[PDB]
């Protein structure tokens, strides 16, 4: 509702759009094909690679550092599709961009994007 409107977390439901975490999430949650918040789903690699996002925690109040790291080598899992930019930044600052296939480090040298885990890495 409103894809422009300003983004709103919530903490109730992490397979919505609009958990706290997912706030810079670009593909699908892991959640939804056999993974969890933060583990990938059975047959898939865990990426060494990532990009990172700070997302406020409506619950505490605080904001931890989100890193997305991929699960890969398996084609897009197609369920829970989200695409949030809090604080995206263009290609050149790579740190922050999330059109970038975030696959690199998994094993077997899976490049395929699959789906996205959102573990905290720390606060702030």
């Amino acid at each position: 509702v409103d894809p422009r409107a300003k983004w709103q977390p919530q903490d109730n439901d992490i397979q919505a759009c609009d958990y706290w975490r997912h706030c810079s999430i670009d593909g699908n949650i892991c959640d939804c094909s056999g993974g969890s918040l933060t583990n990938c789903p059975p047959g898939t690699k865990l990426a060494t690679a990532s990009w990172v996002a700070s997302c406020y925690n409506p619950t505490d109040g605080q904001s931890y550092l989100i890193a997305y790291r991929d699960c890969c080598g398996y084609n897009v899992s197609g369920r829970c599709p989200c695409l949030n930019t809090e604080g995206e930044l263009p290609v050149y600052r790579p740190e922050f961009a999330n059109d970038i296939i975030w696959c690199f480090g998994a094993e077997d040298d899976a490049m395929t994007y699959h789906c996205t885990i959102s573990p905290i890495v720390g606060k702030a």
